[PDB]
Protein backbone atom coordinates (compact mmCIF):
# COMPACT_ATOMS: atom_id res chain seq x y z
CA UNK A 1 0.00 0.00 0.00
CA UNK A 2 0.58 3.52 -0.20
CA UNK A 3 -0.49 5.52 2.78
CA UNK A 4 -0.80 8.97 3.33
CA UNK A 5 1.30 10.27 6.28
CA UNK A 6 -1.30 12.77 7.46
CA UNK A 7 -3.34 9.15 8.08
CA UNK A 8 -1.10 8.87 10.99
CA UNK A 9 -0.12 9.67 14.49
CA UNK A 10 3.08 9.87 15.40
CA UNK A 11 4.34 8.99 19.47
CA UNK A 12 7.40 8.40 21.17
CA UNK A 13 10.75 7.55 19.49
CA UNK A 14 11.44 4.15 19.80
CA UNK A 15 14.82 3.34 18.52
CA UNK A 16 16.92 5.59 16.99
CA UNK A 17 18.03 5.79 11.70
CA UNK A 18 15.03 6.76 13.70
CA UNK A 19 11.74 4.53 14.66
CA UNK A 20 8.66 5.70 16.37
CA UNK A 21 5.48 4.32 17.54
CA UNK A 22 2.15 5.27 15.94
CA UNK A 23 -1.28 4.65 15.05
CA UNK A 24 -2.75 4.45 11.77
CA UNK A 25 -6.52 3.03 11.75
CA UNK A 26 -6.54 2.36 15.23
CA UNK A 27 -3.90 -0.09 14.66
CA UNK A 28 -0.28 0.80 16.56
CA UNK A 29 2.83 0.70 14.13
CA UNK A 30 6.15 1.42 13.46
CA UNK A 31 7.36 4.44 11.09
CA UNK A 32 10.80 5.24 9.54
CA UNK A 33 11.69 8.27 7.85
CA UNK A 34 14.99 8.12 5.45
CA UNK A 35 10.49 -7.23 -0.31
CA UNK A 36 6.59 -6.94 -0.11
CA UNK A 37 5.87 -10.43 -1.15
CA UNK A 38 7.06 -11.24 2.56
CA UNK A 39 4.56 -12.78 4.50
CA UNK A 40 5.63 -15.01 7.38
CA UNK A 41 4.34 -14.99 11.02
CA UNK A 42 7.59 -14.58 12.19
CA UNK A 43 8.79 -11.41 10.19
CA UNK A 44 7.54 -8.23 11.26
CA UNK A 45 5.28 -7.08 8.67
CA UNK A 46 5.55 -4.27 6.18
CA UNK A 47 1.91 -2.54 6.41
CA UNK A 48 2.71 0.23 3.24
CA UNK A 49 4.93 3.40 3.08
CA UNK A 50 3.99 6.88 3.05
CA UNK A 51 5.32 9.48 0.40
CA UNK A 52 6.37 12.96 2.30
CA UNK A 53 7.84 12.34 4.04
CA UNK A 54 9.07 8.99 2.62
CA UNK A 55 8.49 6.30 5.43
CA UNK A 56 8.30 2.98 6.17
CA UNK A 57 4.98 1.70 7.84
CA UNK A 58 5.25 -1.83 9.62
CA UNK A 59 3.69 -3.70 12.49
CA UNK A 60 4.42 -2.42 16.17
CA UNK A 61 6.16 -5.43 17.95
CA UNK A 62 5.07 -4.17 21.82
CA UNK A 63 8.01 -6.30 23.57
CA UNK A 64 10.99 -5.04 22.33
CA UNK A 65 13.76 -6.73 21.15
CA UNK A 66 15.35 -10.11 22.29
CA UNK A 67 18.64 -8.20 23.71
CA UNK A 68 16.84 -6.25 25.28
CA UNK A 69 15.16 -8.97 27.12
CA UNK A 70 18.39 -10.94 27.28
CA UNK A 71 20.65 -7.99 28.60
CA UNK A 72 19.15 -4.79 29.06
CA UNK A 73 18.46 -2.47 31.93
CA UNK A 74 17.03 -4.13 35.23
CA UNK A 75 14.64 -5.71 36.04
CA UNK A 76 15.00 -8.04 33.55
CA UNK A 77 12.82 -11.34 32.97
CA UNK A 78 12.92 -15.08 34.12
CA UNK A 79 12.84 -17.02 31.22
CA UNK A 80 13.20 -20.72 31.10
CA UNK A 81 15.04 -23.40 28.50
CA UNK A 82 11.45 -23.82 26.57
CA UNK A 83 11.17 -19.70 26.02
CA UNK A 84 15.07 -20.12 24.59
CA UNK A 85 14.25 -22.88 22.41
CA UNK A 86 10.95 -21.48 21.15
CA UNK A 87 12.92 -18.05 20.67
CA UNK A 88 15.23 -20.06 18.74
CA UNK A 89 12.81 -22.47 16.44
CA UNK A 90 10.78 -19.07 15.65
CA UNK A 91 13.71 -17.24 13.85
CA UNK A 92 14.65 -20.51 12.20
CA UNK A 93 11.15 -20.42 10.79
CA UNK A 94 11.39 -16.58 9.56
CA UNK A 95 14.77 -17.58 8.17
CA UNK A 96 13.64 -20.16 6.38
CA UNK A 97 10.95 -18.67 4.74
CA UNK A 98 13.20 -15.98 3.61
CA UNK A 99 15.52 -18.47 1.99
CA UNK A 100 12.97 -20.33 0.55
CA UNK A 101 11.59 -16.69 -1.32
CA UNK A 102 10.83 -17.08 -5.41
CA UNK A 103 12.72 -16.78 -7.41
CA UNK A 104 15.66 -15.82 -5.32
CA UNK A 105 16.76 -16.37 -1.53
CA UNK A 106 16.67 -13.72 0.96
CA UNK A 107 19.48 -13.69 2.96
CA UNK A 108 19.30 -11.89 6.28
CA UNK A 109 22.76 -11.06 6.62
CA UNK A 110 22.44 -8.83 9.76
CA UNK A 111 21.05 -11.78 11.92
CA UNK A 112 21.44 -10.55 15.66
CA UNK A 113 18.89 -10.59 18.83
CA UNK A 114 18.88 -6.45 18.18
CA UNK A 115 16.83 -7.08 15.34
CA UNK A 116 14.62 -9.48 16.66
CA UNK A 117 11.48 -8.58 17.96
CA UNK A 118 9.16 -10.03 21.02
CA UNK A 119 5.25 -9.97 21.41
CA UNK A 120 2.43 -11.76 22.81
CA UNK A 121 3.83 -11.46 26.31
CA UNK A 122 7.26 -12.39 24.89
CA UNK A 123 6.66 -15.64 23.87
CA UNK A 124 6.65 -14.81 19.89
CA UNK A 125 9.70 -13.53 17.89
CA UNK A 126 9.92 -11.57 14.74
CA UNK A 127 12.92 -10.84 12.54
CA UNK A 128 12.81 -7.55 11.65
CA UNK A 129 15.52 -5.44 9.02
CA UNK A 130 16.67 -2.41 7.46
CA UNK A 131 19.87 -3.54 6.50
CA UNK A 132 29.04 -3.64 16.68
CA UNK A 133 27.81 -6.64 14.53
CA UNK A 134 30.97 -8.68 14.40
CA UNK A 135 30.31 -10.67 16.67
CA UNK A 136 27.32 -12.85 14.80
CA UNK A 137 28.99 -12.49 11.39
CA UNK A 138 30.57 -15.81 9.79
CA UNK A 139 33.66 -15.08 9.13
CA UNK A 140 33.41 -15.44 5.64
CA UNK A 141 31.31 -12.39 5.42
CA UNK A 142 33.97 -10.44 6.82
CA UNK A 143 37.09 -11.95 4.98
CA UNK A 144 35.33 -10.33 1.65
CA UNK A 145 34.60 -13.86 0.49
CA UNK A 146 31.12 -14.94 -1.38
CA UNK A 147 28.90 -16.05 1.36
CA UNK A 148 25.59 -17.40 0.60
CA UNK A 149 22.67 -18.02 2.89
CA UNK A 150 24.63 -20.15 5.18
CA UNK A 151 25.76 -16.96 6.74
CA UNK A 152 22.33 -16.66 8.54
CA UNK A 153 23.01 -20.63 9.80
CA UNK A 154 26.37 -19.34 11.64
CA UNK A 155 24.42 -16.48 13.27
CA UNK A 156 21.77 -18.28 14.17
CA UNK A 157 24.18 -21.12 16.30
CA UNK A 158 25.96 -17.51 17.81
CA UNK A 159 22.20 -16.58 19.15
CA UNK A 160 21.68 -20.34 20.55
CA UNK A 161 24.62 -20.31 22.52
CA UNK A 162 23.57 -16.87 23.50
CA UNK A 163 19.81 -17.40 24.59
CA UNK A 164 20.86 -20.89 26.36
CA UNK A 165 23.92 -18.20 28.91
CA UNK A 166 22.45 -15.62 29.02
CA UNK A 167 25.38 -14.17 28.26
CA UNK A 168 26.70 -11.63 25.29
CA UNK A 169 28.97 -13.44 22.54
CA UNK A 170 32.59 -12.35 22.57
CA UNK A 171 31.55 -10.03 25.77
CA UNK A 172 35.23 -10.99 26.91
CA UNK A 173 37.74 -9.69 24.21
CA UNK A 174 36.00 -6.25 23.76
CA UNK A 175 37.56 -3.71 21.79
CA UNK A 176 36.95 -2.93 18.68
CA UNK A 177 35.48 -4.70 16.07
CA UNK A 178 38.62 -5.86 14.26
CA UNK A 179 39.36 -7.62 17.53
CA UNK A 180 36.43 -10.08 17.28
CA UNK A 181 36.88 -10.60 13.57
CA UNK A 182 40.37 -11.83 14.43
CA UNK A 183 39.36 -13.55 17.39
CA UNK A 184 36.72 -16.04 14.61
CA UNK A 185 38.16 -15.99 11.90
CA UNK A 186 41.34 -18.11 13.59
CA UNK A 187 38.46 -19.93 14.61
CA UNK A 188 37.35 -18.73 18.40
CA UNK A 189 33.87 -19.70 19.24
CA UNK A 190 32.18 -19.12 22.23
CA UNK A 191 32.71 -21.79 25.08
CA UNK A 192 31.38 -24.86 25.39
CA UNK A 193 28.50 -25.34 28.08
CA UNK A 194 27.95 -27.30 30.79
CA UNK A 195 25.36 -30.31 31.14
CA UNK A 196 24.25 -28.88 27.81
CA UNK A 197 22.10 -31.87 26.00
CA UNK A 198 24.60 -33.53 23.18
CA UNK A 199 21.92 -33.38 20.27
CA UNK A 200 21.65 -29.46 21.29
CA UNK A 201 25.51 -29.35 21.15
CA UNK A 202 25.87 -30.93 17.97
CA UNK A 203 23.33 -28.82 16.85
CA UNK A 204 25.32 -25.35 17.85
CA UNK A 205 28.72 -26.61 16.82
CA UNK A 206 27.61 -27.62 13.62
CA UNK A 207 26.31 -24.33 13.37
CA UNK A 208 29.65 -22.46 13.84
CA UNK A 209 31.47 -24.83 11.25
CA UNK A 210 34.57 -22.66 9.65
CA UNK A 211 33.34 -24.17 6.28
CA UNK A 212 29.74 -22.81 5.59
CA UNK A 213 29.10 -26.12 3.53
CA UNK A 214 29.46 -28.20 6.53
CA UNK A 215 26.61 -25.99 8.06
CA UNK A 216 22.96 -27.28 8.39
CA UNK A 217 20.85 -25.89 6.19
CA UNK A 218 17.87 -23.93 7.71
CA UNK A 219 15.17 -26.44 6.50
CA UNK A 220 17.11 -28.88 8.96
CA UNK A 221 17.04 -26.90 11.48
CA UNK A 222 13.80 -25.58 12.09
CA UNK A 223 12.82 -29.55 11.68
CA UNK A 224 15.07 -30.74 14.66
CA UNK A 225 13.98 -27.63 15.95
CA UNK A 226 10.34 -28.55 15.80
CA UNK A 227 11.24 -32.02 17.02
CA UNK A 228 13.10 -31.10 20.44
CA UNK A 229 10.16 -28.79 21.45
CA UNK A 230 8.02 -32.43 22.36
CA UNK A 231 10.76 -32.27 25.44
CA UNK A 232 10.36 -28.30 25.61
CA UNK A 233 6.80 -27.61 27.12
CA UNK A 234 5.89 -24.12 28.26
CA UNK A 235 6.85 -21.87 25.65
CA UNK A 236 3.10 -20.40 25.74
CA UNK A 237 3.83 -19.11 29.22
CA UNK A 238 4.08 -15.13 29.13
CA UNK A 239 7.64 -13.58 30.46
CA UNK A 240 5.92 -12.23 33.75
CA UNK A 241 8.39 -13.07 36.92
CA UNK A 242 11.43 -10.92 38.16
CA UNK A 243 14.82 -11.99 37.86
CA UNK A 244 18.08 -11.44 39.28
CA UNK A 245 20.96 -12.26 36.92
CA UNK A 246 24.33 -12.10 37.64
CA UNK A 247 27.27 -13.35 35.49
CA UNK A 248 28.88 -16.83 37.24
CA UNK A 249 32.86 -17.01 36.95
CA UNK A 250 33.67 -17.97 33.42
CA UNK A 251 37.08 -20.24 33.16
CA UNK A 252 38.45 -23.07 31.95
CA UNK A 253 36.59 -22.69 28.08
CA UNK A 254 33.23 -23.78 30.15
CA UNK A 255 30.44 -21.82 31.20
CA UNK A 256 27.14 -22.66 32.76
CA UNK A 257 23.75 -22.30 31.28
CA UNK A 258 21.22 -19.84 32.40
CA UNK A 259 18.65 -21.75 32.00
CA UNK A 260 17.97 -25.33 33.05
CA UNK A 261 17.80 -28.68 31.24
CA UNK A 262 16.76 -30.93 34.17
CA UNK A 263 13.33 -31.41 32.77
CA UNK A 264 14.42 -31.83 29.38
CA UNK A 265 16.70 -34.80 30.77
CA UNK A 266 13.22 -35.61 32.24
CA UNK A 267 10.99 -36.09 29.67
CA UNK A 268 13.91 -37.89 27.15
CA UNK A 269 14.08 -40.38 29.56
CA UNK A 270 10.32 -41.10 30.09
CA UNK A 271 10.54 -41.33 26.04
CA UNK A 272 14.12 -43.44 25.61
CA UNK A 273 14.77 -44.57 29.01
C1 LIG B 1 14.28 -4.08 12.19
C2 LIG B 1 14.74 -3.35 13.45
O1 LIG B 1 15.96 -3.22 13.78
N1 LIG B 1 13.73 -2.82 14.26
C3 LIG B 1 13.94 -2.01 15.38
C4 LIG B 1 15.12 -1.92 16.13
C5 LIG B 1 15.12 -0.99 17.21
C6 LIG B 1 14.01 -0.19 17.55
C7 LIG B 1 12.84 -0.33 16.79
C8 LIG B 1 12.85 -1.19 15.71
O2 LIG B 1 11.72 -1.36 14.90
C9 LIG B 1 10.55 -1.79 15.53
N2 LIG B 1 10.44 -1.80 16.85
C10 LIG B 1 9.29 -2.21 17.36
N3 LIG B 1 9.04 -2.31 18.70
C11 LIG B 1 9.89 -1.88 19.76
C12 LIG B 1 9.21 -1.63 20.95
C13 LIG B 1 9.92 -1.16 22.08
C14 LIG B 1 11.27 -1.04 21.94
N4 LIG B 1 11.90 -0.57 23.08
C15 LIG B 1 11.43 -1.15 24.34
C16 LIG B 1 12.25 -0.39 25.40
N5 LIG B 1 13.60 -0.11 25.01
C17 LIG B 1 14.29 0.76 25.93
C18 LIG B 1 14.04 -0.13 23.73
C19 LIG B 1 13.10 -0.03 22.84
C20 LIG B 1 12.03 -1.30 20.82
C21 LIG B 1 11.29 -1.69 19.67
N6 LIG B 1 8.30 -2.59 16.57
C22 LIG B 1 8.49 -2.67 15.23
C23 LIG B 1 9.60 -2.18 14.63
CL1 LIG B 1 9.91 -2.20 12.87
Amino acid sequence: HMIDYKEIEVEEVVGRGVVCKAKWRAKDVAIKQILSRVNHPNIVKLYGACLNPVCLVMEYAEGGSLYNVLHGAEPLPYYTAAHAMSWCLQCSQGVAYLHSMQPKALIHRDLKPPNLLLVAGGTVLKICDFGGSAAWMAPEVFEGSNYSEKCDVFSWGIILWEVITRRKPFDEIGGPAFRIMWAVHNGTRPPLIKNLPKPIESLMTRCWSKDPSQRPSMEEIVKIMTHLMRYFPGADEPLQYPCQHSLPPGEDGRVEPYVDFAEFYRLWSVDHG
